[PDB]
């Protein structure tokens, strides 16, 4: 076997037992890795279990691409049954943990059970131990990693959670190298429910590559393509921050709980501003186009800014000062909590206050008030903090504010307001893990322009794009697993991947073979949601926030415009027609059979009638 | 006598003698104050003196508006025969030292001679002493003021010099309240040559006011007008920083030693960027539209930004990040040196390195190298820091680089590139104190738009608008002396100034009275220049830098466009005709008499032939 190790390190914090699981090569080829392997493991190992119970599984899934020097391939997936959604949840992050874990002889690491007290996992090649972390508990992500490296050395990849993860804040994430995060659906709160404070990994093994010479050839070639791309220079200057002005220009910038798509103070939180405030630039391993743009916040503190962070914690909260937003950014990072859901849950809170629905809390534009709630959310201090820490879906059920509850399947919506963007809306509506732009960033194609540089329509070809995009973004790249920005941003050729995959694993994959795996992973994940939801499922699960229907843009040429329920629904059907799912959103026996997923049928058959 | 005290404080550092000179009421009425009063003094007392010798007079001249609550009337002028230009030089700065000086019973303070050791002047009403400052010498202006306040309390006005003054950097200035500055022509280098480290003032006296009730009402009315003007909200947001975009939009932004009028990275150093980097806002005494905007620099240090600082230290140096320009900004402030002349002297070096004339030194964009040269200049470290500390005119004489020496009369050009702006060019060419935009910021009128929100022409009416602007900017406002911005930026009616003066001094000044007074100040100063230049003088002293005539814009639709000498010469002649000067730029006998300057004629007649 080449590329894959075919080994999965298993760590039980309840029994303290550490073993290595050897899975079949066919399963490697079948799911390639990352989200694929993760999906495979959760179907089998996380059946009907509570997301915060010790029976849940936390998976750090890598891919054949990881551990080896491949263009921006130092990513990693973190999965487990989500405490936020209740279905499948996963995330990605660039970190040396990815390089060191695969070089330590593992394709993934699964963690079950829960420690009786705070602990951290230590992994150095074949030496794996569960050590006491009693002294780290309570510390920020930054400090935790720093102290651990002060002990073991700089040559280790470190994964940690902050108080937010510790206090089981619903959308807690996992952090690495101060800035890289993973797991919006609550991978951090799962890690936290297990009293697992961190993970330190060190690898030195030589990974078996089928064709060594071709890997160096392809990689070296892919880098140069990236370096000479016309988009390199600008990317290097603004990274994802360049979407701020772009989204404002297109009325897609979420402002005050997605109320409007235009923020009057975009310019003071935009990319050029970020540029004149940049003091450092970091990146994930093996990437020659770093986009970890670090600035100094309002308190002179370093803060790594990303578009999604600035949009949900900036324009979305009515705060138009980068130095200030950056302060909220840094807090989410050290507390270990998703910028998007945090910024969305606080925005939700801000509107309920202006509506007089909530007696107290910060309102739009209140920076100091927002900073306070964020910290209270992290430490779950106060009734409000404890509520906003549960996400907008849950918080809304309690308050009775589903009107402006911006989520899908439980997960809070990203930074693209789709009042007049059907394909993007459908992308949020169908995301495999809940509202997120990860899998289908169709908005750029839907408009015709891109940040690196209009008529509404529900043409059923839009659904086709989403599906095609999902296959690559929420599929191929979430399985290799590698960064998709070299392609999405500077236009690196997608041909390098099938060729690199063959140079590594020695297996030849046709783009059609890959689409199948991606479509396979999507039907298995959907299957998971259904099984876990106990057959309680219908096409509405795939619906965008009601607000994109009953309300409209509040300014500009498209003032008053929005999405239409009928045409959206008709577009959902096209999506289901292309995926092979029934009108309920569930795969059909022919599709499950067709995708090598027969074992799923009897199981879904036990919860509902299949088609 | 009302308004004026008719009293001037005299301190002789050499002999230590301290007295109070009484000056006539026609002298006050005649010259009103500030710059008016300073010119009368310099003409009489700084005859033939070495700008850096003990005989030179350091004047701190206030006016009828100072010491009283007048709209943004907390200004003060600093004058002396200039060390950089060799002619009449002066500056203006907002400082509590303006209020306290007048509340102590003085209209102005005149330091002469030279202390035998570091000393500072202490003033508290009638108690005036020359104290030892031996423990202060060497410390930054910021630190000097903080330390003195820790001793005498916060309720005082402090004026200081930094090591640039101490070391006699030719464009050394006087600083106050970290940020406020005065004296581009080297007032700080004169303060330093006297071994004078600071001046602490405190006043408690009540100033005689002709009409107490009117002054109140007029002031209350002026502030509200400011508060309600449409441009107020935006002025509060960007201050003078709004001039970067607007200047870039008009090809007026000095870029790489005035090489171009456009900067490709202007955005990351603009008012919107600044806006999102703002942590504090300060202002001068008695102003309800504060504009001292404080940002955090690349090093986390507070920096007070003003358009001119960012233009000559940013885009002019080819440095496109605002946090890095702010760093250079802070250095200027704490070292006590004019941001403008420092930036121009540096850009000149940068262009000199690039062209290979200089074998060592920084280049455009080299922030680290510019910061080092800036510190090397303040401390006069090395042949380079030493040459640069002399200004571009002197530096150019040494390097033989007259071609890209951006100065007029020895004083370096401001933040407005005039390849295609004949009025502004005439403004710099005729500025009383040498190149500056203080007296005539005509560029806005010439374009038809202003920052608070094209065909080249040499219409002789342009020479009229300059003279008109000078009467107000380089006259009325430097004599009162009050801030011009409330009128210039938000548009406060200029009609409050003649009424307020009247309500304070009791005298009725009509606009023609003011135009005559300002004109007197202009002919007197020119007189000073000619006399001190020993009759060696001609129209070329009023010419803009050669670069704008033999080179043109390098980009945009005006690419290649430049200024026509012949047509400019004609514009200058219209200027001399209007002012009543000969084709040599020297006042005409009939003109002097006309302005009550007969006493100038016998004196000038000793060096040249009058007309
Ligand atoms: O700006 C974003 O959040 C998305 C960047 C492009 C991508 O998702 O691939
Ligand atoms: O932007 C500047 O430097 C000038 C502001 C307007 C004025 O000079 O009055
Ligand atoms: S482009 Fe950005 S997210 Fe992608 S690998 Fe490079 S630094 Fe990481
Ligand atoms: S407008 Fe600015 S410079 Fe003028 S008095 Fe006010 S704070 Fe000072
Ligand atoms: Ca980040
Ligand atoms: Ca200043």
């Amino acid at each position: 076997m080449y590329g894959w190790w075919g080994r999965i390190l298993r760590v039980n914090l309840t029994t303290g037992e550490v073993k290595v699981q050897e899975y079949p090569e066919e399963v490697a080829k079948k799911f390639i890795g990352g989200r694929g392997l993760a999906a495979w493991i959760l179907w089998n190992e996380a059946r009907g279990v509570e997301p915060l119970s010790p029976e849940n599984k936390l998976i750090f899934a890598a891919g054949p691409f990881n551990g080896l020097p491949t263009p921006s391939g130092g990513k990693l997936v973190v999965a487990a049954k989500s405490p936020l959604t209740g279905g499948y949840g996963d995330g990605n992050l660039g970190t040396m943990a990815s390089v060191h874990l695969r070089r330590a002889g593992y394709d993934a690491l699964v963690v079950e059970g829960k420690a009786k007290k705070p602990v951290y996992i230590y992994i150095e090649d074949d030496n794996v131990s569960i050590l006491s972390a009693e002294g780290l508990w309570g510390k920020t992500t930054f400090e935790t990693e720093r102290e651990l490296k002060e002990i073991h050395g700089k040559n280790v990849g470190v994964l940690t959670i902050g108080p937010a993860g510790e206090n089981l804040v619903k959308y807690a994430v996992v952090i690495s190298q101060e800035g890289r995060a993973a797991g919006r659906p609550g991978m951090g709160a799962v890690m936290g429910s297990k009293k697992l404070k961190a993970v330190v990994i060190r690898g030195t093994k030589e990974i078996p590559v089928a064709d060594k010479e071709e890997l160096k050839k392809l990689s070296q070639e892919a880098y140069n393509e990236i370096l000479n791309s016309p988009g390199y220079p600008f990317w290097k200057r603004q990274g994802t921050m360049a979407a701020v002005e772009w989204c404002n220009t297109n009325y897609a910038l979420p402002t005050r709980n997605f109320s409007d798509g235009y923020f009057e103070f975009a310019r003071s939180i935009d990319g050029y501003t970020m540029e004149g405030m940049k003091v450092q630039q970091r990146g994930c391993p093996y990437c020659n186009m770093p986009c970890g743009n670090v600035v100094l916040d309002a308190e002179g503190q370093e803060s790594e800014l990303d578009y999604e962070n600035v949009a949900l914690l900036g324009s979305n909260l009515g705060i138009g000062k980068l130095n200030e937003v950056s302060v909220l950014n840094r807090i989410a990072d050290e507390m270990g909590m998703d910028t998007i859901s945090l910024g969305v849950s606080i925005a939700h809170v801000m509107e309920a206050v202006e509506r007089g629905i909530l007696k107290e809390g910060p309102t739009f534009g209140d920076f100091k008030g927002a900073k306070q709630l964020a910290l209270d959310i992290a430490y779950r201090k106060g009734e409000l903090g404890n509520l906003a820490a549960e996400g907008v879906k849950a918080m809304a059920e309690k308050l009775g504010t589903h009107d402006f509850a911006m989520h899908v399947k439980g997960l809070e919506v990203s930074g693209y307001n789709c009042y007049i963007y059907p394909a993007m809306a459908l992308a949020y509506g169908t995301s495999a893990i809940g509202a997120h732009h990860k899998e289908a960033w169709v908005i750029a194609w839907e408009i015709g322009t891109a940040p690196i540089e209009y008529k509404i329509s529900y043409d059923p070809i839009k659904a086709q794009k989403v599906v095609e995009l999902q296959r690559l973004r929420g599929g191929l790249f979430e399985m290799l697993t590698a960064c998709r920005l070299p392609w999405v941003e500077v236009g690196l050729s997608l041909d390098y991947y099938p060729k690199l995959l063959k140079a590594i694993t020695g297996v030849t994959y046709t783009w059609d073979d890959l689409y199948k795996a991606a479509d396979r992973v999507y039907s298995l994940i959907r299957a998971y949601w259904v099984r876990e939801f106990n057959g309680k499922w219908d096409r509405k699960m795939d619906y965008p926030p009601k607000r994109w229907f009953t309300e409209g843009l509040k300014s500009g040429p498209h003032k008053g415009e929005h999405l239409d329920e009928k045409k959206y629904d008709e577009l959902l059907s096209e999506y289901y027609r292309i995926r092979g799912w029934d009108e309920r959103g569930i795969p059909k026996k022919e599709t499950l059979k067709e995708l090598d997923l027969d074992f799923v049928i009897p199981e879904l058959e036990k919860v509902t009638n299949l088609e």
